[PDB]
């Protein structure tokens, strides 16, 4: 089992750091992920074929949509390995496996839709799981793929590890619904401060998870500018196909899904960066230091979008 993925000098270099844009070569990422897999984990933790099987079924499942896709997914995947790996020492050889496998299922099947028009749309997902609609729906779809046959990577785990790795998945998924971001942002501010966050604590550990898969999931705003400003093009079209379906079922949408409010985009741009990024990062240095290249990249892009209101760009 002598098979150590390589990648050409750059993307080596490169892909170490948290700015690291995986490129436009589609063919490239699964190579991409493998090799991310056998750094972070092991050559050993997961069978090459089962793993190479689980891939190409998990990009098979995401959709052509404009942000939501196979290419975020492993760019959120990344920045979870760039995570673990200035953070050796502090994740078990469970938490590690899980957390790649997370983020690579984290948008599974994913539309272009919030779960906000999912609830005014009626959709049947709707009714099923009240709250983190599509969270709960990526998950199920994890979970479908994980019992194809020739697919289960985690197959020489013991039951119990097998039961822990996949409500590590279910936890780390569901946290990539950001209306639960702001009350474990709230929460673990609260536990650092008071110097009460304690990582041995089970209630703790799976906080700070949430924490970094909410990271992870915005990176986009941690890249350098050209990269930052392009995926917004990506962002805003999903939001304004969105408002699109809002108007069509009698409802004026919010001026961000509104594509007759364009105008307004780097004002949007400033709030978010001001009232989730900032304070995303922010608190994930105070709980893991070796994060603050997230934070710098983060204000960085934030001061872009400042210039970019004011006529200098
Ligand atoms: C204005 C803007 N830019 N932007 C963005 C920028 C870079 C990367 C990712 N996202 C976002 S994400 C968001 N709000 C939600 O997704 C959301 C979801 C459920 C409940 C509440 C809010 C708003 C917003
Ligand atoms: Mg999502
Ligand atoms: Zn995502």
């Amino acid at each position: 089992g002598l098979m150590q993925f390589t990648l050409p000098v750059r993307l080596c270099k490169e892909i170490e750091l948290f700015h690291f844009d995986i490129g436009p070569f589609e063919n490239m990422w699964p190579g991409i992920f493998v090799y991310m897999v056998h750094r972070s984990c092991g050559t050993s933790c997961f069978e090459l074929e089962k793993l190479c099987r689980f891939i190409m079924s998990v990009k098979k499942n995401y959709r052509r949509v404009p942000y939501h896709n196979w290419k975020h997914a492993v760019t959120v995947a990344h920045c979870m390995y760039a995570i673990l790996q200035n953070n050796h020492t502090l994740f078990t050889d469970l938490e590690r496996k899980g957390l790649l496998i997370a983020c690579l299922c984290h948008d599974l099947d994913h539309r272009g839709f919030s779960n906000s028009y999912l609830q005014k749309f009626d959709h049947p997902l709707a009714a099923l799981y009240s709250t983190s609609t599509m969270e709960q729906h990526h998950f199920s779809q994890t979970v479908s793929i994980l019992q194809l046959e020739g697919h289960n990577i985690f197959s020489t785990l013991s039951s119990s590890e097998y039961e822990q790795v996949l409500e590590i998945i279910r936890k780390a998924i569901i946290a990539t619904d950001l209306a639960l971001y702001f009350g474990n942002r709230k929460q673990l501010e609260e536990m650092y401060q008071t110097g009460s966050l304690n990582l041995n604590n089970q209630s703790h550990r799976d906080r700070v998870i949430g924490l970094m898969m909410t990271a992870c999931d915005l990176c986009s705003v941690t890249k350098l500018w050209p990269v930052t400003k392009l995926t917004a093009n990506d962002i805003y079209a999903e939001f304004w196909a969105e408002g699109d379906e809002m108007k069509k079922l009698g409802i004026q949408p919010i001026p961000m899904m509104d594509r007759d409010k364009k105008d307004e985009v780097p004002q949007g741009q400033l709030g978010f960066y001001n009232a989730v990024a900032i304070p995303c990062y922010t608190t994930l240095t105070q709980i893991l230091p070796p994060t603050e290249p997230l934070l710098k990249a983060c204000r960085d892009n934030l001061s872009q979008w400042e210039k970019v209101i004011r006529g200098e760009e």
